[PDB]
């Protein structure tokens, strides 16, 4: 149809000089179109797969996304057809010209990392994106494969292991594989032999003197179950048996967690500017992590005793709040602590909070300092370090390499997601969120740690018809700073999702009666339903008996409450049905947040301009989870249900929470939540760019439910099924140990590559990362 | 670790042995490298030193002693290309071991009080450098093409994927729209055997002088080009080799069949800063044997490039560029025209192209040191320039010097052009501890441009020419020029942990000349130009004191102590006038005539200013009117040979007092003229002269000892005349055998061809390294280079 | 392509330090003594005889520096004077950095090692006189007489050169 495609590429070029994505750079081409479409032929799909289309006046520019990780990117003069291919890069200074006006300078950097990560080969299978950990062991189980040159790191790694002095595994008589094999033997010859609930320490003798040291295992059954799967990986390599056996050996002993930015504590604090799941995700993680690192340890008979140090910014006058102490002990926990260290400069100490966008200029200081302190803490070094978000990637990086210690990164948000085209817009928004500073530290985290642990497939590759988090950083372009040709790829092995979960001490169904805490009935009646309004709780509800909608989270832009609220204020059938409950923002308090600040003004207009009173209740900020699950089988009481109208979410814990407890949920599409929901199934997917329709959908639910009582149970009973396979802290904890001792020896192997990496990073760290940080405006007390 | 055992030795030798240790914390917080390491304590010790037993090495190799702490930062140097630093203490017993990248962080705690940041920038190139092994045998220092033959022709035997790369790069290959060697009908190495095969058989049969004409039907036919040869003889040959490369690759075919390919037609060729021009410039700041260098290498260029092409079968016409700088103010000179024919060349051209701003060009004269905020512009207009000038892309980039290296790579890179490096001299060995004392120079001689870009180009280019062997690994007793830059520090800035080892493939050493027809025996007299020797006369034993030259030569008898150099601190002029001005006997024997500066106009160069006043102070001081005369630069080299020739007739000798010289031409000319020829034994001469055979070594820091040495030569000479002739014949004879220009274009063509051919195979292994050197630039020169001030019309 | 299964390959070279180690004749020692274990002494070694080497008197009798040689782990064999033992040391350095085929063949070919020759000739009536013509007897047995003594002019000729 040579006649046809210039008319769809001329309806293109109609909207001038810009780009557009993928819903316009089709749902306006196409459709708005004649009839004169005539096309569900092969050319279409390159529309229906495209990304984004960049229109400078001759040309438009593609981004094709055929499948999760693979692009492809075109140009198309707008008439005369003629469809050429060009390299990323080029497709980059599309945008770049389309910004500045002209490409970035002719020796500008360009951020290449693919020809760093080439050591091992890439899956190229949607089924390994994600389980990268399968893919490398199926790697090391092959190349160790009758290999000694290759078997001789296991023999050494294993030589070498030990803990704060104490030798492990192997001793220094273990010279070579013949030496070792032949030992192995040995020992599992006299094991065969014993009552398999025998002690290490009868036969502890005997081993010292071959060479074998502690940690193979309790009793004579486990250390000779151990030493078997070790001659198995001398003998014939399978994936499984590798895998088993790296995961096995004590390793986990010290663990460090990096989260500098907002007010970490375990009390009132939840829902403050910069302060949410992640503390909440964390907290929840080094309490699962201690457990099984304790099993794990007595398993392996040894009597060490773990710590678990959480890195965290000192606030000295946040008051009300543990913020102020440096050593905190985490609720039901023997192990784990909170640590914290104060900014500072050369003037001093830095008192007041500061927002998680200004901290750059902090953070190498808090790096040193932070190494500092948890030296005298730890009894020896950090055996596993996680980064948490990009002011803790960061340091997590620096210590990492400083210290010499296996890193794992988890993002918990990608602020390039959050707010779109904050790549290309970057300069407008740097004075305020300062993005070039973030994405720097997001590049350079990213590469630098030696795996990382994702809670949805969706935060690598998406889905089928949308972009990933990750995936969104593989090429993309800064004008006039820098452009990133490769950063990242969806089909790293380093890649591992690892699903979170709920304390399901907090929260449960609402129908275990006996589990139910009633002690809590009386404060949460008076603060959903009480006539007084106060900086607790605005407007009223004038009817009781109305089913919930309900809703609780950060109070920002992209959390979108405001907009939830003027969803609800325009709809008047929705009203009828059920009550608006929003928790959001501290209004106990002056707001210190930028953003908070801008969505409490909207939130008081929509208020007056919607007539909200008696519809609506707007609660602040409820800093305690454990009358947080109540209030959430509160609504469940209600037959209500809880929606989440974010533009955008990274993953949603507070999706998962409401769920666990039983409460039907709408949530966002954009973001995790639209792996974690299946649509008419354990919950309903809603649109935040299209509210109104969000609204008529829960209006249409709450029908249905009215009708028929049993649709409530249905989705409820969903749900809870749906929790119960994908989302839970059981297996979380064990993945995580054996990831660490995965990843840890195939860092040993792959080690002379990464040389080369590191140094690219170290020079993209001092060269880019320190001199933008710099430029960072310090706060003043 | 074998040097921090036989020091474990105060043991045995130890009261008298930590004595030196004494005499050296004695003089403190500095370094004090080899002659001042040295020619300390042991020589100013007394016979209870008596350590000329096994302690005699580690002191023999240093390099360096850094006064420290109470601890002594040291090195030494096993073999050329070998590191052991040591940090010991005195009477605190603190002797460590030392590791690299640590010894370093010590160079920084002696400055800044403390080491350089934490996370502050470490460069390695060592794991970018891991495709080829690297030879560990002396051997190989300067010859690495001969080992990259062998591990490319191994790599090649009887492995498939490996030959492709051959046939695709023979298969593109084309000139301008000329496809040749092979064409696009060859897809696979079964039909490229047989091709061949065929092809051989056919030329047999054929008379050895059939021109390619004859069957070149034949071969378009089964898909051969031209390029193979001009007649069947070579066509078989060229066939052979090729042949021969596909079943059993041996180097020496490698070698021969990639140096015959026809591939450099157009070469383009790197030299911004200084005038540079053919006349009236020599003897100007910044202006000096690189530009000779450069026009010599041109001419002999061209014409190994006119026959290769004729032999070759192709009738392709070359073309020369030499890019430089265009100063439209420098008036007496040729500087302001963009386009300028060399001398006795048909295709070779100087190019000149202006320097700019966003407010315009920039038409004032820059010194060396300064001209880095406009070499990214230059780039890109002199890209445009050549690419008006060029028919077809530059098949060869040379860089020169250290600007000229910068650009040289931003082009290659650009336009993805093969790219050879010649530095011609590295400041960093010529203005010592720059590099460690670089922050207080920085405003006068901006090192952190210069260094940073000096790395970027070494490890940016294909290949790299040098003009000795010293130039690379030195000598066993002292480092070499790019050695010092495996592993040094600029603290505060950054600190380079291996940034070059001598032992990299990609070092050759092709060793230069002087131009036979300028200079030649002074013997021979049909030869001599005779029409020169009133301008002479009147140049030495005029009785005028001018600008052209000052004070007088009383004796117009004596024998005449010569030397001649741009004038600037290095070239220590103002060293060998006091030397010579305090030793009456030298003075009584010879006069001494030094040609440097140009007093005609007001200098603009710092150092060519201050070593004036020097000049000057001396005259005066030593009261040299009679003895002595200084005149200015001779910039006409016809004349300039005769004068060489001339200070043979009064049975004299050349001197050149340098503290450090990276080559010198001068000492080569001189030597080629027959001029007996003393020179400063650091840098590149310490290797061209042979000590009494070709020449003598006088060391620049013994000066007194060196007019001495000199006073002694002339006496000698007087006893006996005979002894003059036998030096003279010597620097002949040298000459004549390691330096002249015939082989060097053969060499460096050859040269281009092997790293071309191998910059394919080993594409994608340095990918890394492309991308670290790509932000080094970006990252690292830029910031340096805008740093630097503008001059200002 | 042992020149090029040679270069730069730890389990390929070995082979070679094997036989020069293993090599003797008539229970004495030749080219390396058991003091060398590895590549790393040999290369060591090789270059410390090297630098002494590079300063004797080209004509120098291996029985000078044969003392010193013995010390390090150098038997006999590589040369009758310091210029020939010279550049054999400097061939099979060269064999461990940059292996090519005319280097390796030279090396080998230089190597002292045949001594004793055994020829096989069974049938015919093999001898110098009063046969040539028999059944059977004709160019193998004239080939063989010149052959033998054409070899035997050249061992003893190797034999002399390598000391
Ligand atoms: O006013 C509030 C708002 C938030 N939360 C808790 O904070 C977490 C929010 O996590 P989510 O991942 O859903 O949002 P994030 O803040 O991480 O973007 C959930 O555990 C909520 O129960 C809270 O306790 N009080
Ligand atoms: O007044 C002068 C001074 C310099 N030269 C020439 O400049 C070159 C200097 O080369 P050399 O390597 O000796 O010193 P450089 O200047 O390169 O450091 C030699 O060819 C000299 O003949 C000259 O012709 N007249
Ligand atoms: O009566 C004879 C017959 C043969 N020959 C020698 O035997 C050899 C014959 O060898 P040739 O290779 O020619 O034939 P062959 O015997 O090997 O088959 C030659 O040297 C002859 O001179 C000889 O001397 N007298
Ligand atoms: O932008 C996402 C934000 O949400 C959090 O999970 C809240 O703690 C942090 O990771 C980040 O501040
Ligand atoms: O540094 C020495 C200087 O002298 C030159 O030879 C001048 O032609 C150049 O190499 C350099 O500018
Ligand atoms: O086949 C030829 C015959 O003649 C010989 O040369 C013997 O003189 C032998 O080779 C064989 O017996
Ligand atoms: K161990
Ligand atoms: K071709
Ligand atoms: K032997």
């Amino acid at each position: 149809n040579e006649v046809l495609a210039l008319l769809s590429r001329v309806e293109a070029k109609g909207k001038g000089i810009l780009q557009q994505n993928q819903i316009i750079a089709e749902f306006e081409a196409l459709p708005e179109q004649t009839r004169k479409k005539l096309e569900g032929g092969p050319f279409f799909d390159l529309l229906k797969s495209t990304q984004e289309a960049i229109v400078l006046p001759p040309w438009v520019a593609l981004a094709v996304r055929p499948r999760p990780g693979v692009w492809e990117y075109l140009r198309v003069n707008l008439h005369a057809l003629v469809v050429e291919e060009l390299q990323p890069a080029e497709f980059l200074h599309f945008k770049e010209e389309l910004v500045d006006g002209v490409k970035n300078g002719n020796f500008t950097l360009e951020l290449d990392f693919e020809p760093f990560n080439a050591s091992i080969p890439r899956p190229t299978l949607h089924k390994y994106i994600g389980n990268g950990v399968d893919f490398l062991n199926r790697h090391l189980s092959a190349k160790l494969f009758h290999d000694k040159e290759s078997l001789l790191p296991l023999l050494k790694f294993l030589r070498l292991h030990s803990h704060q002095g104490k030798n492990l595994m192997l001793s220094e008589k273990i010279q070579n594989l013949n030496t070792l094999q032949h030992t192995l033997r040995k020992a599992e010859e006299y094991l065969a032999e014993l009552k398999s609930e025998t002690l290490y320490e009868e036969f502890e003798a005997k081993f010292e003197e071959i060479g074998l040291e502690r940690g193979w295992g309790d009793n004579a059954e486990r250390v000779l179950d151990m030493i078997r799967l070790l001659l198995d990986l001398l003998e014939a390599p399978d994936p499984c048996t590798l895998e088993t056996f790296l995961g096995r050996v004590p390793m986990v002993f010290n663990v460090v967690i990096l989260s500098p930015h907002g007010y970490f504590a375990q009390d009132n604090v939840l829902g403050y500017p910069d302060t949410g799941g992640q503390v909440v995700y964390i907290l929840d993680q080094v309490r699962a992590l201690e457990i099984e690192m304790l099993q794990r340890i007595k398993q392996q008979g040894l009597n060490i005793k773990p710590r678990i140090l959480i890195l965290t910014r000192l606030l000295p006058d946040a008051v009300g709040t543990t913020c102020g102490e440096r050593l905190e002990r985490v609720y039901d926990s023997e192990y784990c602590d909170i640590l914290r260290v104060p900014f500072r400069t050369e003037k001093g100490i830095v008192r007041k909070w500061i927002s998680r966008f200004e901290v750059w200029p902090y953070l190498e200081t808090y790096t040193e300092d932070a190494a500092v302190e948890l030296s005298k803490e730890l009894n020896g070094k950090p055996d596993l370090i996680i980064g948490n978000y990009s002011d803790g990637n960061l340091v997590a990086s620096l210590l990492a390499h400083k210290l010499g210690v296996t890193q794992c990164t988890i993002a918990h948000a990608l602020e390039k997601t959050k707010y779109p085209d904050s790549d290309i817009y970057w300069k407008k928004l740097d004075d305020k969120y300062h993005f070039s500073c973030q994405f720097t530290a997001d590049i350079f985290a990213m590469n630098h740690t030696d795996f990382i642990i994702t809670s949805t497939f969706q935060e690598i590759a998406g889905s089928k018809e949308t972009v990933g988090q990750y995936e969104s950083h593989t090429a993309f372009t800064l004008p006039g700073l820098y452009r990133v040709v490769h950063g990242i790829d969806v089909f790293d092995p380093k890649f591992n999702i690892v699903s979170p979960g709920a304390d399901m001490s907090i929260y449960f169904p609402y129908t275990e009666e006996k589990r139910r805490l009633t002690k809590f009935h009386s404060e949460i009646e008076e603060l959903l339903y009480s006539d007084v309004e106060n900086k607790e709780h605005l407007c009223v509800l004038k009817d009781k008996k109305k089913p919930i909608l309900f809703t609780m989270a950060r109070l920002d832009r992209v959390k979108n409450l405001s907009g939830l609220v003027e969803w609800y204020g325009k709809n008047t059938r929705l009203r009828e049905l059920a009550n608006l409950v929003v928790v959001g923002g501290d209004r106990r308090k002056e707001s210190k947040d930028n953003e908070e600040k801008a969505e409490m003004k909207k939130m008081y207009d929509l208020i007056e301009e919607y007539k909200l009173n008696g519809q609506f209740r707007w609660i602040s900020s409820q800093m305690d989870r454990v009358r947080n699950g109540e209030l959430y089988r509160y609504i469940c009481d209600t037959k209500g249900a809880f929606v989440q109208p974010a533009l955008y979410e990274a993953f949603g814990l507070t999706v998962v929470e409401a769920m666990t407890c039983g409460l039907p949920t709408f949530a966002t599409c954009k973001g995790g939540p639209a792996e974690i929901i299946v649509h008419g199934k354990s919950g309903f997917h809603i649109d935040p760019y299209h509210g109104d329709q969000a609204a008529d959908t829960l209006a249409d639910f709450f029908t249905k439910c009215k009708e028929d009582p049993s649709h409530w149970d249905e989705i409820s009973k969903g749900g809870l099924q749906r929790i119960e396979e994908k989302y839970t802290w059981q297996i979380y904890s064990q993945r995580l140990l054996t990831l660490t001792g995965v990843y840890g020896f195939w860092k040993h192997v792959s080690n002379l590559d990464r040389l080369e990496a590191r140094r690219y990073l170290e020079m993209f760290y001092a060269l880019k990362y320190r001199p933008l940080a710099q430029a960072v405006p310090l706060a003043q007390d």
